[PDB]
């Protein structure tokens, strides 16, 4: 009733069940049977959990956490646009397959511009977060 | 008539059932009948429930609650997301299928790119969420 | 010519019909015959009924109404939302069916980030709506 | 050349015919003839009939009724969604037909969304647009 | 050079013909021809008529006139509301022809959901506009 | 030199024709050749005619031919609006033909509403321009 | 080294070629060879030459070309809208040809009205730009 | 646990890893095992490092690398657009294949409009970020 | 590492590889080997180097620059514009070929309408961005 019991009953009520069904799911879960009541008072406890406010460095935990967020994609998208930009080469020269034996995918140069105005729009969320960074904190 | 009565006859009411047609789909619930006017009487009554005014805490629960709500989301999207571009790369790899076996589902190039934009959306939408409860409240 | 008749020939011209058409739908309704100028009676009488002023609590009927209209709604998008994400990984496992042997429907991944993107619009809604009910109320 | 003459003057105008076509259409109607000269004297006295100024109360009028229009088309729906929803669950399960013996009907998931973002929309023009009749009026 | 003339050499003009051409389609009409001067002069003189200003009551002629363009369009779109909605019905059932024998068209939900938009959007442009001729002038 | 030279230079200019070209194509039109020289000499006299500032007047000119465009289309539209309506009830009660004989062509509701849409367009826009030209001038 | 090499230089930059490129392309050209620092030294020349201000004269040159490019679209626009609404009566009555024998290609309705819009877009950036002239200038 | 290990743990977490999950794949990467307090030690001190302020001299590294970003990428643009130019003419003139023998590849001519576009996109793109370097910074 | 291991570490490190991936390409480019240290001392070195402030003059050279792009792009795009309005002609006559033989390729009305607002769009990006270039600088 303290960890696995108050996260869980939390998740379970915001996927929009209630709290009869969080009590009869969790009934089979570990105990014998768990009480509506039981239920509903954890509910009402970890509401004023969430009613807190933050912190001004706790702002800067998420502003941190946000901006990494964004280099792990840059780094999955420039892989995929350099190996989307191989497809579109090869499929110019008439190649069904790669070099290496693979196959030749259609790529319109259209969809490369996609890729391009993705990426740069990521790297202009990062000048603009960073500097309310150090405009607001 | 006192909870899963005034809750029951404001639900059916909200979907858009005259007050006739919630006494008749009442009438044979529990009771032997129910008349239009014991009806009618709650909706006038839970009218002045709803009618009520919230309060400075009240607000802060669902602020608390909303971002929770993308919390939830993003373990999922994210989930999606790995197992979204692993398709991608062993499409690329010419397998038809896994290495265990499971069917490769065809990606776009461009479809990454949407769930690559909703995610770093929704951690966004927990900065400026966040930063007008420190703001407002 | 007091409740079932005033409230008739009101609805029955906001869907744009004319005051004859209005009087012979209505000469066999109820009556042997209802003539245009008892039609027309009515209408410039709850013409004047309509062009009444709302109360300041009378707004806060809808905006307590309004809120209400979206949590029903999230009960359903929820529900909708967890028995797609169901579908989402039972087709990633190549199951032609649920266990419990219910046929699976083909759900795209960006299906997904738009029921995600849905839900907390709503929820969004409640936040901006509640705190200009304690703003300008 | 007083109510049924001036009302279809100007209605044939407004969709467009010279008033050359609307002696002539009018000349067989019920008079022998109609000159262009009797049709471009109602033109022009019907102008200025148009040409005043509404009142205060008059413009209460409609703000009266276009919300009354809003209560009809949430009727129908919220009726419709129901009936929507209907059908999506009855998919689900893989029932070809209703336990009514009626067809089912294929409902995607975000077409339901659809129309739940219609009806949020109504609800929430009846508080922008009430507001206003008391700010401005 | 009066009356059928002027009107038809503007009229023409600002279809896109040169002068040149707007005297030869001319020159068949009625004349035996029709100098390019003789054109020309009408469209400087017809220019500086249309370079006049328009007077208050003038503005007020057309809003009057737009706002009963409106009306006109309201009783097509609900009657066309009214026998859409009538097919959504008929559909539901399973009905191929109604009871009078005529087809059963096929009528999406969101497609009731765009008419019903159409007509408040309407609605609420009586509003405005109203409003604007009261504020204004 | 004087009207049919300095026109076709500037207008051939204008299409995108670098001064060579412009040069030989008129090398055939009347006279044994045109020099560069005597291209570029018109180009750089036409370019200062129109680097010329308007008259307020001039300005009137054009909106007073605006509006009268619109009016124009608005002669068009209404008979085409007329005519898709007369299809659309014909084609509701099932008339492969129309009484004369001509054939019915398949219009949707909501395609009706689009030309309704373009034509309050219109509408709007002769009263926003009208009153500019009465406040700007 | 004067007109036609500064010129290619300067538009084969522009284009995206490496100076080394620019050479051996300009290599064959003419001369012998091109050194790169031949070309670079242009590029850096001809830089200060684009890093130069406008004049308030110079400005007034395009804004007269700019609106001539419109009188130019606008001849070929009504040209096209005459040509295409010939069409759509021609396809109305059933003529699978033109009586000169041409065919008789399908519009639909909802197109003339974008052609529609597109011309009153351009006469409207006339009167918008032409008064800016006055206002700025 | 100082470089390769507090890199991973971080970006596993990001991708939506509980930290048990973190724990179990790096449990058998180097170690013979990883304790979830190990893991979760690493992230709240990690928390505080993405936690801190930037400098004023660390945002134009950015906004130099952004810039440096479109111009790798309109070197690549440029290359498909001058390639994508040439396929236009050559499918123009009814060539199946290029004079070097490689397929034609059919191209729209408002796709080409669409690549001018976002090649102008990107250089105005320069202007304005460069523009705020020296207005902000 | 001066010139062309300069530009292709940061050229790479742009595209989204690591410094040993850096390392490891170009350590079979010319030498034997590229340590990974060798690498990252550029990439910090080359940082500096782009973490540096424009001159007001070095924005001039930009603005220059684009505005040049916009006239090679002008070129090219009224050059489309000419030959596409070729095609509309010819297959409106019914001419299968050009009288050059060539193939007529079908054009949409609206599509014309397409090539005129691109080029307009370009002609008015002009316009504005001069104007700025006086204005700010």
């Amino acid at each position: 009733m303290s960890v696995s019991f108050r996260d869980r009953v939390l998740k379970l009520y915001l996927l929009g069940f209630d709290p009869s069904e969080i009590a009869q799911t969790l009934s089979l879960d570990a105990k014998r049977k768990v009480t509506e009541e039981e239920v509903l008072h954890v509910l009402a406890e970890a509401r004023e959990l969430l009613s807190a406010l933050p912190s001004l460095e706790d702002i800067r935990a998420e502003v941190g956490q946000a901006l990494e967020r964004a280099r792990i994609f840059q780094k999955d998208l420039l892989a995929i646009y350099q190996n989307m930009l191989r497809n579109y080469n090869a499929m110019m020269e008439g190649l069904t397959e790669h070099p290496d034996g693979t196959p030749v995918i259609g790529v319109r140069p259209a969809d490369i511009a996609a890729m391009a105005d993705r990426i740069m729009k990521i790297d202009q969320e990062r000048i603009t977060a960073l500097l309310n960074s150090l405009k607001v904190l």
